[PDB]
């Protein structure tokens, strides 16, 4: 858009496409994902990092040009005692070990830091926790913006929204690095950061622009799985509901419950989490050129029980709005898939096209139910109508 710095990775390099001429090098192994080239990943044990050689103009020096920086994050979770108080840096813009800012990070803190060429600096924190049934931040993509407004105050934004601003008056001349380094310093511990859509604006970044940036980065027209990750056709996913969160989604005849509970499972003051790999496993079929799942596509969900699929289907014999989800081994019926926000809704149809329900829960049953069209809480994801998908992965380890 106006960006002085935007990089992305394109063909196997990572590149400055602001066109503003910024460099960019990489060292060692940088892990690059298959699903989305733009996001990588660093390590703290080996040569890994990614460093943009700053256009000279940007290398700003005196005590009055504002600037703003944005980029996602995913932070794997905590399960070390190591882990617990030590800070590491993962983005360095700081010249001489003095003027300049960097992004570290610590047990549950993002933390920015700005500081000019007579040691004077002013910090700004984001506070998350390991000891919460779901969290919003732990191993997922995580969107963080800091802007700078030289005659007024720092802010640091938190998925577009405001965590915490100070004032910087007390900053004279800030000199920022030549250089741009990602990379883990200062970890005591085998970790790992995952980075995407890097950018630098010679501008404070107003609200306005903050959320548009937020929902526009990653390909909005695209669904999401539960870690913020693109989300996938043929790929298993364990199932949660939004309303009811500590609830797993259990098989019982041929249809599906959703009133026992998922476990919790922790490690003593290092986490304590509502267990994620728990209930049916289910995955999403088909009615061209990739798997991602893509806002109106057409589907099939289906629970994969002993390598055996059967498919979700919506009894529409009932008559009342809830028609009970069955499950038949794989027909007649359809789900529109659709977003809002991370949020993931499925909306059975019949093949006519006519609307029969969006995917939901009752009383202790999963059901298909037309209350949900008009129903839908505007500005939370606390709806009976609002699902996510869960990936059993590496960044997320449980009992």
């Amino acid at each position: 858009d106006n960006s002085i710095l935007d990089m992305r990775y394109e063909n196997n390099k990572f590149i400055d496409i602001s066109g503003y001429g910024s460099n960019i090098s990489i060292n060692g192994d940088v892990y690059i994902y298959s699903t989305n080239r733009n996001q990588f990943g660093i390590y703290s044990s080996k040569p890994s990092e990614v460093n943009i050689a700053q256009n000279n103009d940007i290398i700003y020096n005196g005590r009055y040009q504002n600037f703003s920086i944005s980029f996602w994050v995913r932070i794997p979770k905590y399960f070390n005692k190591v882990n617990l108080n030590n800070e590491y840096t993962i983005i360095d813009c700081i010249r001489n070990n003095n003027s300049g800012w960097k992004i570290s990070l610590n047990y549950n803190k993002i933390i920015w830091t700005l500081q000019d060429t007579a040691g004077n600096n002013q910090k700004l924190v984001f506070n998350y926790t390991q000891m919460i049934s779901i969290s919003d931040y732990i191993n997922k993509w995580i969107f963080v913006t800091i802007t700078n407004n030289r005659l007024g105050n720092s802010r640091i934004y938190i998925n577009g929204n405001l965590i915490d601003e100070k004032s910087i008056s007390n900053l004279g001349d800030i000199h920022v690095s030549d250089n741009i380094l990602f990379k883990i310093v200062g970890c005591n511990d085998t970790r790992y950061v995952g980075i995407r859509y890097f950018k630098v604006f010679d501008t404070e970044l107003g609200k306005t622009e903050i959320e548009t940036l937020y929902s526009d980065e990653p390909d909005p027209s695209i669904l999401k799985d539960f870690w913020g990750n693109y989300l996938l056709y043929n790929k298993r996913y364990y199932l949660l509901n939004l309303l009811r969160t500590d609830k797993s989604i259990t098989q019982n005849s041929n249809f599906l419950n959703i009133n026992q509970q998922r476990g919790v499972y922790q490690k003593p003051n290092i986490f304590s989490n509502t267990r994620l790999y728990t209930g049916v496993e289910v995955i999403i079929r088909k009615n061209n050129t990739d798997n991602f799942v893509r806002k109106n596509d057409l589907a099939y969900i289906n629970v994969v029980d002993r390598d055996v699929e059967y498919r979700l289907y919506a009894d529409i014999s009932i008559a009342k709005p809830e028609k009970i989800i069955k499950l038949i081994r794989t027909l007649g019926q359809i789900i529109v898939m659709d977003s809002i926000g991370n949020n993931c809704t499925m909306n059975f149809q019949n093949n006519n096209g006519g609307n029969i329900g969006l995917l939901g829960f009752h009383s202790n049953n999963l059901v298909a139910s037309s209350w949900y069209y008009n129903n839908i809480r505007k500005n939370t994801s606390s709806n009976g109508c609002f699902w996510s998908f869960i990936s059993k992965e590496h960044g997320w380890q449980e009992n």
